[PDB]
């Protein structure tokens, strides 16, 4: 099925997922010229101090640290959002080289990596019922841009090679997520899709203005991650980024002047 190849990346994708070619679909080049202040868009309510982490998996596309989402133990809300919305699990996109890797822009600018972490409407009871809805999802984006380490990112990086092919997964409770933030909660925001199949238009996207640094070493170590499954032949896990989408009708806001 579906990867980041040149068989079956995102050139590919729209032939089992039409929704490719969509009208709301990300992820999208942030013109910041033309995003427009809107001064009625709310503060974000980022609240993670009751978040229990349980289990990071290699997926075979990227690694995903899971939450228990059974309860409202870390949520999402305020911002442009009129709900309560559940951390689920966090994922990072990367490149193979420092200058390429997120999938959002900022005026055609690349960071070396993205972080999205997946919150889901409680209103909709389940992550499969919110994936179905036009307000399922609530994505915060944060770009990764090589520098000084993040000390709170380290645990994650200290983990991936117990998690090195599709489909290990390991023990990793006691995670908090707070230490992945930037100072600033300042961000852009619009309406958009999964950047994976089944690449679902259910998502509020909030992309943070300010990047967070990390290691040459920390992204390093996410690039000696493996797509393949264990005795299967070696294809690093890197360039698994779907690049910007036409912006079609839309409008992006931005929180801050
Ligand atoms: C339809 C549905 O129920 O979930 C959508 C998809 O995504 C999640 S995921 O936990 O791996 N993860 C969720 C959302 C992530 O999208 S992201 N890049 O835009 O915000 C990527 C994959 C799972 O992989 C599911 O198997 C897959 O179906
Ligand atoms: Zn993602």
């Amino acid at each position: 099925h579906w990867g980041y190849g040149k068989h079956n990346g995102p050139e590919h994708w729209h032939k089992d997922f039409p929704i490719a070619k969509g009208e709301r679909q990300s992820p999208v080049d942030i013109d910041t010229h033309t995003a427009k202040y809107d001064p009625s868009l709310k503060p974000l309510s980022v609240s993670y101090d009751q978040a229990t982490s349980l289990r990071i998996l290699n997926n075979g596309h990227a690694f995903n640290v899971e939450f228990d989402d059974s309860q409202d133990k870390a949520v999402l809300k305020g911002g442009p959002l009129d709900g309560t919305y559940r951390l689920i699990q966090f994922h990072f996109h990367w490149g193979s080289l420092d200058g390429q890797g997120s999938e959002h822009t900022v005026d055609k600018k690349k960071y070396a990596a993205e972080l999205h972490l997946v919150h889901w409407n409680t209103k909709y009871g389940d992550f499969g019922k919110a994936v179905q809805q036009p307000d399922g999802l609530a994505v915060l984006g944060i770009f990764l841009k090589v520098g000084s380490a993040k000390p709170g990112l380290q645990k994650v990086v200290d983990v991936l090679d117990s998690i090195k092919t599709k489909g290990k997964s390991a023990d990793f409770t006691n995670f908090d997520p707070r230490g992945l933030l930037p100072e600033s909660l300042d961000y852009w925001t619009y309406p958009g899709s999964l950047t994976t199949p089944p690449l679902l238009e259910c998502v509020t996207w909030i992309v943070l203005k300010e990047p967070i640094s990390v290691s040459s070493e920390q992204v390093l170590k996410f690039r000696k991650l493996n797509f393949n499954g264990e005795g299967e032949p070696e294809e690093l896990m890197v360039d698994n980024w779907r690049p910007a989408q036409p912006l079609k009708n839309r409008q992006i806001k931005a929180s801050f002047k």
